[PDB]
């Protein structure tokens, strides 16, 4: 029987390239989204297309709130809901947007940036934990750049500090259950397209490998080989998938 | 004319030790306080009887709400009501007990344990600067052990490494207004009088340095020299006060 | 044709299985040693036998000296004679021993310790990319997961092993342009001597919180395996713990 | 009595302003040296004016070669030859320029880069150690920026992350002395005087407090820190003096 994984965020972008890419290799797959349903779906069509049964969707907002605990507790059940098992979280969803320390009150920028990035994560973590031959792991998408961040970015900053701290503690405290907790952590990927030429490509200058932003596929390699069997003694590690930006002075 | 310090969590053990330093500088300081109403006013009594006029109370609490942001605003509000300015940012106030990941609520926990140890001081942070030859900065107070936690803390461990992410932004974009950001983090120190002396001795024998635990004069001592001229080009830059305790394997 | 690789101290151990699986992935490989010279010549019998012109053996001292860039030269040229190209350079090779702070003179320490951990693996990086100047270029350095919690009276292989950190980085930043990348695998606790103490092994296996045991060479090369291949084409300047946890324990 | 410092080279620069900060402080100092012997002569000089016999020099190359352990050792002895006792080490002298990895030969580069930055340093730690109320410890020289080195640098950066293993190992190991080893981080200091200012303010505008390189006397201000008794449980540290520089991204 084949293994299922949760992958949050899913719908587009990084989540996606990790869902498609886990399918490919045999997962079935819990696709949650937020807002993007119609990309969402066509997706669930297309993996399910390609094999049958193996695709669901699992809308929910992850921003901090007093219902985030079931919410999450929700998206790990329609994975057994569906497929009876739950072998692998990757936890991408996140919000990011400046949060400047001097238009959204202050109190939904914590909820959204602080939820998505740090507490949804904790809280589907536990619920994944709480619901365990088997390759149980948990991926969490992390942040080249954390400790060189963005002007403003205070609040997200925080946020993948806060994720970094859940992979240790993860890994620490669900080792004795076999549980697997790592990181990938991206540099700059998928540049958006809202984008001036200018500045994109005045971030494509600062990387040293190949003057280019990684692709989605690529982030999504470092993804599979964490939850694959090539890697069962790694516990703790987040891997950089940065082109060597985060090495770059000012 | 004399500057003025806020002191989250000051009623006692190291908020006391800060702000008592602190007032023996020179400073006159608010003293925050959440349940300890009577060590915290026996402490301003205290310094005032020095020092006229030279210390209030202020209590508030910093679990995470949508009111936290006001509550954040009035502690820096009460420094500029009593003293007419506010000069230093202590952001030491912290919530700490066992997360585990398999009767507080958990939405309580999350509330509780990264309110204190990370939203709060951002949001003390945002009020402090959004108020102002001066010599104005921030210190929080950190943990040494963040990257080798403690079994069952996972909330409390991201809240720290959140306050690492705060301590790094903020020291990033206060930089133009002169507003330095600074940490201490402690190894241990103040072991409860509950615990016994063979579980203290414990503890105290993995201390490289003296096998002892950290004074609460000791973590001050960091402090005061991070707020001084001495510290006048130092910002983003958490100094470990833990005795080599986090070089020490398992 | 097939890609060929350097493995550094690969007659034994780790470095073993590192030659061992990059070979079964389809490189050629020169296992270099130093003092393990039978172990070597069989080791390269057995790939031969495999797949015959796929492996030789390269014998040198990498002990820090006037000369050691010479031999980091030679090692690289002898990739080159043999198989017309240098791929890949795994860094494995290293000397661990206690020099305290308070039979070897000092001078023989640092020059064992900081030669073969951090001056070889730099010397061997100069002379791969030199003899550079369908590719997918890259160098693995084998560091350390404990080098911020070191071994009591271990400082100069400690250093060595934080140098190698920093080779990695410079070394990831300023060879990036030509397409070459560098990064790292940090082991825990792994392979432990069969002749070590079992009261000892045990010490050290109840630590790791992961399985309660050492990592098996195969679990550390397989790491190797993974940031040599086209799975991580945009890796570089980054090195994998494959430790069980055993860093995230507090003492 | 006075306690003794050891300061490697103390000619110029910042070690100057750490010997003199040091004596002023009331430390009798061992000025090391290599080749500036008219400065370091004519500093003894100022310092023994000020209080007589209170300063010596010391000349030494500290590349590495076969007869770097006595020479270091022997450095050591000076400050015990004259003041009978050495209380602190600072290791500062480094040789620093670039070393490509693509007319000094190599052996040379590698000889002086690891030798001034690493070898020396361990060298004059077991020395140091061998030869010992008392407040003993030693400051070693980083870099703030030793993860995001400098193009072409590799063989100094190298010797820079050996010192931080150094400042660990040793701060592990000599705990149980009493000796305490931590380590001060510079980003950009005293710039090359002639060095042009439009290239100095290339830098200057990269630092995010005050746009300013750091002062000689406020590297020396932390080391002072560090060996005070304000410090006295601080071991394995390394506080960085850098405005900033190190948070900020490419
Ligand atoms: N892109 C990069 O260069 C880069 C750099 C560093 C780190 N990373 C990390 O890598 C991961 C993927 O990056 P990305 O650029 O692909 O991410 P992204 O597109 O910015 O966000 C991914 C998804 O997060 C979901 N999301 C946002 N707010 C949410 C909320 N309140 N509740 C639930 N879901 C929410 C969105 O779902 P809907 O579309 O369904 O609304 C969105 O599609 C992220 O964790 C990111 O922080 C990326
Ligand atoms: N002690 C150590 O060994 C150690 C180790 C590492 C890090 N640190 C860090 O250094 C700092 C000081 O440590 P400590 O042991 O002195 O701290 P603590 O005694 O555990 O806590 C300090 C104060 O925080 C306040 N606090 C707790 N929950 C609160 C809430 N919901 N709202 C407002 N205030 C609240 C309490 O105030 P009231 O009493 O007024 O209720 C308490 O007096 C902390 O930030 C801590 O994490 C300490
Ligand atoms: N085992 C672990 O738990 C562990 C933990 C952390 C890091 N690591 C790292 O992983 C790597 C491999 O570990 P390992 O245990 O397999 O290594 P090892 O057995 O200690 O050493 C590997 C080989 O290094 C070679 N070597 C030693 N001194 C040399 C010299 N002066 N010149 C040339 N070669 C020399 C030896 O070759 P000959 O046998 O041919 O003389 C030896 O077989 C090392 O870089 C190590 O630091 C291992
Ligand atoms: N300046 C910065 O911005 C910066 C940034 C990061 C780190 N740091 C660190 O802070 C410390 C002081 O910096 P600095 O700029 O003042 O250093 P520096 O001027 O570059 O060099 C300090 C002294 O090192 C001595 N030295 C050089 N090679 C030597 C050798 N082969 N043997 C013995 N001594 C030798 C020289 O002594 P003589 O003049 O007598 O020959 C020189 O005056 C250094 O460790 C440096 O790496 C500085
Ligand atoms: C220039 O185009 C981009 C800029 C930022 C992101 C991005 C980052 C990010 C953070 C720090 C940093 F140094 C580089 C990237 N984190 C992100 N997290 C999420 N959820 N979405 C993103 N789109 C990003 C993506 C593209
Ligand atoms: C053995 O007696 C103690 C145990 C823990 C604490 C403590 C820590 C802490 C965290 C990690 C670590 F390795 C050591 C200490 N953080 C803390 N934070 C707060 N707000 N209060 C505390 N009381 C502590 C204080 C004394
Ligand atoms: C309990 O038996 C072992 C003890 C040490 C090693 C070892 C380490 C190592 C260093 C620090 C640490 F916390 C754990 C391991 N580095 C090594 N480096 C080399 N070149 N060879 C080794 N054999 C080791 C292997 C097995
Ligand atoms: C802009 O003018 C300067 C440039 C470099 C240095 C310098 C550094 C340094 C290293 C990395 C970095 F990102 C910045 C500085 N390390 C040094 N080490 C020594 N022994 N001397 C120095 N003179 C420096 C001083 C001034």
């Amino acid at each position: 029987e084949a293994p299922a994984a949760v992958v949050t965020g899913a719908a587009k972008r990084i989540g996606r390239a990790i869902a498609v890419k886990l399918h490919q290799t045999g997962y079935r797959v819990v696709i949650h989204y937020h807002n993007s349903a119609e990309a969402a779906v066509s997706l669930a069509d297309e993996l399910n297309k390609e094999r049958s049964n193996t695709a669901v969707v699992c809308q929910a907002d992850l921003t901090n709130s007093n219902v985030l605990p079931a919410s999450c507790e929700e998206i790990i059940n329609s994975c057994f809901r569906a497929f009876g098992r739950c072998d692998v979280l990757v936890n991408n969803a996140s919000a990011f947007y400046p949060t400047p320390l001097v238009g959204k009150t202050v109190e939904t920028q914590v909820a959204e940036l602080i939820g998505t990035n740090a507490i949804a994560p904790f809280l589907l973590t536990m619920s994944f934990a709480q619901r365990q031959s088997s390759n149980l792991s948990i991926v969490n998408l992390c942040d080249a750049m954390v400790d060189q961040p963005c002007m403003a970015f205070s609040l997200y900053n925080m946020g993948k500090h806060a994720l970094v701290g859940l992979t240790q503690s993860a890994a620490l405290e669900l080792a004795p259950y076999g549980i697997r907790v790592n990181g990938v952590a991206p540099g700059v990927s998928l540049l958006p397209v809202a984008m001036g030429e200018e500045e994109k490509d005045k971030w494509r200058r600062k990387v040293p490998l190949g003057r280019r932003e990684a692709s989605a596929e690529q982030i999504a390699d470092a993804v599979i080989f964490l939850v694959s069997g090539s890697a069962q003694y790694i516990t703790g590690s987040i891997i950089k998938v940065d082109g060597g930006l985060s090495l770059v002075h000012a």
